[PDB]
């Protein structure tokens, strides 16, 4: 059939704990990396109410330092779906604890190829943009999505020429 | 004033655990993710012997699943420098521990940024490539950091269309 | 200086991880109620916008079991003020993987005291209830404020007469 | 076929991490919780040797607060059976590095349900109390237990007019 | 002054988790040496009141296996006692959940030394056994103790002879 | 048949995290003898490519602190061979970050055993030294197995007057 985007919704506000802070009093980029994947592996399964596993990460631009005196929240959901995989959209927002000054610290689209018990891939719902903001961000992850072969190209291409 | 690229090279070989397994016995593409830029923040520092700070990271193709029937290992190092940004290079590779087969599970550039206590850019070390590999690695990592200045913009996009 | 409870409001989906569940691949209650003063705290601070400490936890009932076959979502937020405490209300949904079904696993409230740099407590802005869900809390939380004086004389007795 | 308390009893010493702090370098409420019901469920299999399912935790005080300068020791047994079921109680002693200085930072009753591969509620032994400790501890359940009921049926109705 | 060696005696009890079983299902050794050290530093800080440092582990001999179906224990006191350091006595008992059955797996001896604000050993209280299995288990710590000098040593020639 | 010496070596770089810093801020033993042992069964594995069981780790001095200022490296590797049993050497290096300065923190032997999947020690390949350096560690591990006897009839002879 066909569902929503808010279907696969996922919310996650976390606090900033030491262990993932560095030198500067800023989170390691992988925590929100490793973070965004998590939550977006959520929404992955929320739509295809399969076992997902996570394909690609497109590139992530840290905007600006998520500190101890912040708060980190994630959102992320599915808004463009191929035949076997999905596009998950990730929002992460750092808050002030004592101002409220929210602002967003990082954003992203994870893959992710719903897969049968034995590896095979398998068909996914359609989604279906309900907000005019879900239908932007649908019209730049289809954009995105025409890339996606470029890259994965370039990505095998740096493994063979690789050495172990 | 200058740094071989080898200089800054930084190993990490780990188990697979039941934590990081999805519902697919195949690990989460965050943790991949996480180790990637923890390992490649360590090379950076090494290079710059000043604390740095993640900027952003470039695609990431999970070209093969990595199951707790192997353990991956992580090499990274610096191969492209600015003034005081690092494009840090790192490759993952799944060991299958009977077989003793490997594989390229994905590879991948971490920017970072060299900062001083006050939180300024400060300046780096040039890093030289040394190996062959190295010098085909370097050639593409300069590609990647002249495409730098438009992958922002991307991002600085979707930030300002979103509300929050 | 009056915060809509909404405002304190905060959400967190989790998946279960193995090293979560006892040999009966159930959550141990545990992990659920260390999740609950988490989600509170971070509503207690986003309401009173001071660091906050957790005075009590309400009695809690795990009405159902959450299984590594589902996923577990926390919401809380600020339904009660007094001069410088505040009751949070918090319940605990878990929610199938494969077919999207539902039930509250349980539910509680968390006392919070906002505190001054010194361990002083400092006033907290009043909440107000909006959807008839919130005003029914609001009466329930109303009650269980009525006999914190009780409970905690209660537990100091008990205090009284241990030996350690 | 009767088990003395002291057979379930369970002791812990910890340190206290920065992780389990807040702002005011005290322990979350929750990271008490946990370790709480952990100490007990460990008391709950040792007397009935079978796997156990938490089904409810008392109301909790926390008396004092927990620093870094302290260490905290949790202790626990089970104190009171049902047929199927055992109210396991805990302490929790703060006790402080340099000056050995020790206080009750927290207590309260676990409830927990034995059950077969099957999830069915199995019988468990009978405790008995020794010391005038336990004895007053037990009484305390006894009456704990007589309420059971009651604060189960209120969590119920909560439960019921709340909209997920 | 002189304390007794119950004075720092540490108990802990703990369920085995699958993140620190091994392929064999059974702990990781490291597991058990982590545990060892812990629970011995927090004897170390009992005793002597001061920050502590370990300065060295006996061998360490796994006699048994501790399996998923197992639960561990350990216990620690100081027992040897120098002017500025201390032998604590580690002992580690693996519990099956539905037998009973305990045995010892492993048991070692690990040094610590107390230090001033600035790095100065600092002397410590005296030990005094009082029961007799302590009595014996000083007179093994206190052979242990003579051995340590040539152990040291040892490691000494190890490590210059060694590249980085 | 023959396998040389590093083709099981194993490396590891770590940031050191406040999580495992002692009062002193330093690292606490155990964390390093953890990872020790961790390393070194991978090392174990690649070897006899059948997964192993850690029998005994000898014993360790820690020469120097390991502090938050530095960032910890894991050498491990085969030297000796027995018929199921292999001793794996192990060194552990601290870098100063800013500094670059390196010193050996600590080194140790860690015994490990082959095992089948019914839990029988299996025959291992030889290790075959080739750097002078490793020759002279295998020079050494042949003198550490040799009173590998007297080792554990010193163990056993503790865990026999132990009471429990
Ligand atoms: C390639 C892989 C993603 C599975 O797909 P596949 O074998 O290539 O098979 P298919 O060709 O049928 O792929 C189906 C979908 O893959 C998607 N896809 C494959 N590779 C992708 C990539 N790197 N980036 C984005 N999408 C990709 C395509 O969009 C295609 O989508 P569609 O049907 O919607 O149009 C796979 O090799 C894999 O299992 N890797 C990751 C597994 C894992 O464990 N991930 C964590 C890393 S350890
Ligand atoms: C990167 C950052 C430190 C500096 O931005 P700035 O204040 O704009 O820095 P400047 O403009 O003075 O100079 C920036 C240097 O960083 C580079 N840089 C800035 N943004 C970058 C980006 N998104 N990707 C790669 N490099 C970037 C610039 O190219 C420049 O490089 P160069 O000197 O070699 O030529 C800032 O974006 C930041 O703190 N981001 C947050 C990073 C972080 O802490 N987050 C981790 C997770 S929250
Ligand atoms: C409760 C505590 C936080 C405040 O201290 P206090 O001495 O009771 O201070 P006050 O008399 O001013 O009480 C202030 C508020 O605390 C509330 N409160 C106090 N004890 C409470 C109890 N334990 N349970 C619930 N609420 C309590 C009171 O209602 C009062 O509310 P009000 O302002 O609306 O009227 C104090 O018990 C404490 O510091 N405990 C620390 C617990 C902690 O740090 N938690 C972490 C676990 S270690
Ligand atoms: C409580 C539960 C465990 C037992 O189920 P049940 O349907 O109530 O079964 P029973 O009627 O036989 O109850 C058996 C015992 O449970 C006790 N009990 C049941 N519900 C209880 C409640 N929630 N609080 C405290 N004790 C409870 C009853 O007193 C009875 O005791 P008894 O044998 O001495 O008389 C069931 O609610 C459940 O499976 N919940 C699971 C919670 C869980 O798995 N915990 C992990 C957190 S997700
Ligand atoms: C050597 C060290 C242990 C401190 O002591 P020191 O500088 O050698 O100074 P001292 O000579 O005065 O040592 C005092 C005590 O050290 C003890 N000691 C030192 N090295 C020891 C060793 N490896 N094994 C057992 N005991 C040792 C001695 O027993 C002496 O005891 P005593 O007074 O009771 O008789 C130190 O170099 C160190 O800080 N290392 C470990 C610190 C740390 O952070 N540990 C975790 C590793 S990261
Ligand atoms: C080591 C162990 C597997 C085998 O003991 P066993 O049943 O006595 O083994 P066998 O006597 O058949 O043969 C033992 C091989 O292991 C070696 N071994 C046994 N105990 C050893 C010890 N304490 N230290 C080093 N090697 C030991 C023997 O030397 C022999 O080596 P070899 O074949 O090369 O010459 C057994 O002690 C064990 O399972 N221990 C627990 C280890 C473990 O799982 N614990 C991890 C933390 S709990
Ligand atoms: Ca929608
Ligand atoms: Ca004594």
């Amino acid at each position: 059939k066909g569902k929503t985007a808010n279907e696969s919704r996922v919310f996650k506000t976390s606090r900033v704990f030491p262990t993932d802070l560095n030198d500067h009093n800023t989170l390691f980029g992988g925590k929100i990396l490793s973070e965004m994947d998590m939550v977006a592996s959520i929404s992955a399964s929320r739509h295809s109410r399969k076992e997902c596993v996570t394909a690609s990460m497109d590139w992530v631009d840290f905007l600006h330092p998520v500190r101890s005196s912040d708060c980190v929240s994630y959102e992320s959901f599915v808004i463009w779906t191929g035949r076997t995989s999905m596009e998950v959209f990730v929002k992460v927002v750092s808050e002030y604890l004592i101002s409220g000054e929210k602002r967003i610290a990082a954003t992203s689209f994870v893959t992710f190829v719903a897969l049968s018990k034995e590896n095979n891939p398998v068909p996914v719902p359609r989604v279906i943009p309900d907000t005019e903001e879900e239908k932007e961000s649908h019209r730049i992850a289809v954009l995105r999505a025409e890339q996606r072969h470029i890259r994965k190209a370039e990505s095998k291409k740096v493994a063979t020429l690789l050495t172990f």
